[PDB]
């Protein structure tokens, strides 16, 4: 069966497309406002050296901080999100933040050279930049695997925005109070996505692959949390971050 999208489902898709267009600048025009990228010599990927310098950390922390603000804005526009309590909205945003950033970064991600191309050479980010921010291969290798696997799904913009909305509105996040309300909002989003794929995605299993990406994001979130904890032990690290990053990941 291929039921047509209801008027309400068509409205949800329009709302989410508009939300993404207002909160994701595909020209990356604000990036020059961040603390500048610094790329030192570290061909060997020396952990001691990367931790002693964290050369790319101020630029990447400003980029993540900016992205969290945009994600907060996108989330406020998800139909139903405003019906949740303030406490539940914050629990969902804090727990999903890194996962939504990983999803949204797929738009700048290119398989041409396995980089995140956000403008000129200064804003072209690679694995080596993430290591220069104090992260290890345990996060980097599954991160690139996730980006390639997601890129290969060739998602329509409608599917990409619904995936980010489903990611945020997850009833199984620790500390949630009204899990039933969150689940109701997510089911409305999931049904819209499932109906959209069946009635709009041409051939050549897509929904199950998308659900799998959400599970992959949980593993990446856990690995990122462990790595952030290690990074927080580096003296003077806090100054290289932002108050928003400190609160979200602390
Ligand atoms: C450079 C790679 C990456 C991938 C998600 C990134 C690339 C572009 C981004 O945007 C352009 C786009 O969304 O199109 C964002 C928003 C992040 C990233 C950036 C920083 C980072 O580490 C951050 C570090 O963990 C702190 C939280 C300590 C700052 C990690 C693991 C990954």
């Amino acid at each position: 069966l291929r039921p047509k999208l209801s008027e309400e489902q068509q409205r949800i898709i329009a709302i989410l497309l508009d939300a993404h267009h207002k909160t994701y600048d595909p020209t990356y025009s604000d990036f020059c406002q961040f603390r500048p990228p610094v790329r030192v010599n570290d061909g060997g990927g020396s952990v001691t050296l990367e931790l002693s310098q964290l050369s790319m950390l101020p630029h990447l922390a400003d980029l993540v901080s900016y992205s969290i603000q945009k994600v907060i804005g996108f989330a406020k526009m998800i139909p139903g999100f405003r019906d949740l309590t303030s406490e539940d909205q914050i629990v969902l945003l804090k727990s999903s933040a890194i996962e939504v950033i990983m999803l949204r970064s797929n738009e700048s991600f290119t398989m041409d050279d396995m980089s995140w191309t956000c403008g000129n050479q200064d804003y072209k980010y690679r694995v080596s930049d993430v290591t220069k921010a104090g992260h290890s291969l345990e996060l980097i290798e599954p991160l690139i695997k996730f980006q390639v696997g997601l890129k290969k799904l060739n998602l329509h913009e409608e599917e990409h925005v619904l995936l980010m909305a489903i990611c945020i509105v997850s009833p199984d996040r620790p500390g949630v109070q009204d899990a039933a309300l969150i689940e109701a909002i997510q089911d409305r989003l999931s049904n819209t996505l499932q109906t959209y794929i069946r009635c709009r995605h041409p051939p050549p299993l897509l929904y199950a692959k998308m659900i799998q990406k959400l599970a992959d994001l949980r593993s990446l979130n856990e690995e990122h949390s462990k790595q952030y904890r290690c990074l927080s032990f580096q003296p003077e690290c806090s100054m290289k971050l932002t108050p928003l990053v400190l609160e979200v990941f602390g």
